[PDB]
């Protein structure tokens, strides 16, 4: 074993892995539509990055590595593509994170702050962003045997530590790093939450921070609260304004519209009181079947829920089962199927079970991030860790050689690992992959 021909032997294998395991993601996101929302896009960019790093940045990573002479600004030409080139797939991985972060916590308004058309332009700002970052040295932030303008070409030697240390790895690698994080656990918390009546309808019906017109031009805010049906979108934010107290600007948090929502359900459990048809099957009903129940009123109104007299029966005998047979036979299922469906478990079970297996996708996501975060950060920290203490500690003992050049091996690893490791994971993908590979292998 010569030392470093197994370096160079890696590294090269690492490219045929990184071309091929990302020549397939992008092969299959083009043959298959269901693939092709505006996520994707940012996962073909990452895999085309990835890409990049194996053609370019891996022989350059290599070519740093041998200390032949050169004029020092082309040697840090080299150095600095592939400090672009990685730059990028960095970035790129903010685009996927921030893009899943959005998709679960803000659903609603995905589609419109995230476009297949503005994804394009984001992609555009992380790729430009990479190129300042990268080329800063070419800039004049540089450090420049062999003769008059030519240097051995090494990385250390033609790139200074406190542009690695300060500006690179602070504010290019770790705020990502810090950001991903973020990412998880938030996206985590929202997968784990505790259930109710509250949360129940933030599904069915879904929340909103910001007044918006209903189906039938009305101003409303969080869910389903109407503010006014003035068509005046002055008038509607003074009368927010009344409800929760202060100036709101048009705006309110989680919390205010779980104040609205309080109110607005102590004012249908009223009403379902009032009603001589309702308040016997109300009474005989546990707490968690109730919701069930509220959730009716709030969606068709305590007539229309009166109209299940023989439903309404069943339930007050407890005949949980019996019950939920004639309710899928309503047209209240016929006409919202998924909705009618949660809710009917319910009444069968008395638990949150049908709500809590909605979020089983948001899980899944952050079980994603679990591993695109830890591997990213395995990747990572080992080498540029390694760099701060060569900047910080020049007279300590350096760490050993072989494990050095081993982080700089995880680093190019990221390319071939974090790209296809999200992919594969989400089945349509594992199921086109198959695909492709039988059909034309
Ligand atoms: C996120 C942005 N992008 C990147 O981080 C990418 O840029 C590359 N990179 C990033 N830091 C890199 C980096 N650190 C610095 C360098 C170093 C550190 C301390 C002291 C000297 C050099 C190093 C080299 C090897 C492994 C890790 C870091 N050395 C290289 C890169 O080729 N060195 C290879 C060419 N030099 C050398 O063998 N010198 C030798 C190293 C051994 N001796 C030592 C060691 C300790 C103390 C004194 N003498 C003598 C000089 N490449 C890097 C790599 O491809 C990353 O993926």
């Amino acid at each position: 074993i010569m030392g470093s021909s197994v370096y160079i032997t890696v590294e090269l294998a690492i490219a045929v892995l990184a071309i091929l395991g990302n020549v397939l993601v992008c092969w299959a996101v083009w043959l298959n539509s269901n693939l092709q929302n505006v996520t994707n896009y940012f996962v073909v960019s990452l895999a085309a990055a990835d890409i990049a790093v194996g053609v370019l940045a891996i022989p350059f990573a290599i070519t740093i590595s041998t200390g032949f002479c050169a004029a020092c600004h082309g040697c840090l030409f080299i150095a600095c593509f592939v400090l672009v080139l990685t730059q990028s797939a960095i970035f790129s991985l903010l685009a996927i994170a921030i893009d899943r972060y959005i998709a679960i916590r803000i659903p609603l308004r995905y589609n419109g702050l995230v476009t297949g058309t503005r994804a394009k332009g984001i992609i555009a700002i992380c790729w430009v962003l990479s190129f300042a970052i990268g080329l800063t040295p070419m800039l004049g932030w540089n450090n420049c045997g062999c003769g008059e303008g030519q240097v051995a070409c090494l990385f250390e030697d033609v790139v200074p530590m406190n542009y690695m240390v300060y500006f690179n790895f602070f504010a290019c690698v770790l705020v990502p790093l810090l950001l991903m994080l973020g990412v998880y656990l938030r996206i985590f918390l929202a997968a784990r939450r505790q259930l109710n009546i509250f949360e129940m309808l933030r599904i069915d019906e879904g929340l909103r921070l910001k007044i918006y017109k209903d189906t039938e031009g009305y101003y409303t805010i969080g869910i389903g609260h109407l503010l006014t049906k003035s068509p005046s979108l002055n008038a509607a934010k003074s009368e927010l304004d009344k409800a929760i107290g202060r100036n709101t600007n048009g705006v309110i948090t989680k919390d205010e519209a779980e104040k609205l929502f309080n109110q607005d359900v102590d004012a249908a459990v009223r009403g379902i009181l009032r009603n001589a048809k309702l308040k016997p099957v109300y009474d005989s009903l546990d707490a968690v079947r109730r919701a069930a129940l509220i959730n009716m009123v709030f969606q068709m109104g305590e007539t229309g829920v009166a109209g299940f007299t023989n439903s309404l029966r069943m339930l007050q005998q407890k005949r949980w089962d019996e019950a939920a047979v004639n309710l899928a036979k309503s047209r209240w299922y016929n006409q919202t199927p998924n909705r009618a469906k949660r809710v009917i478990t319910t009444f069968r079970t008395g638990t949150w079970d049908a709500y809590r297996s909605t979020l089983q996708k948001e899980v899944h996501a952050a079980k994603s991030l679990a591993i695109i975060v830890g591997l990213f950060a395995l990747c990572w920290l080992p080498l540029h860790i390694i760099n701060c203490f060569t900047f910080f500690c020049p007279d300590c003992s350096h760490a050993p050689l072989w494990l050095m050049y081993l982080a700089i091996v995880l680093s190019h690893t990221n390319s071939v690992v974090n790209p296809f490791i999200y992919a594969y994971r989400i089945r349509e993908f594992r199921q086109t992959f198959r695909k492709i590979i039988r059909s034309h292998v």
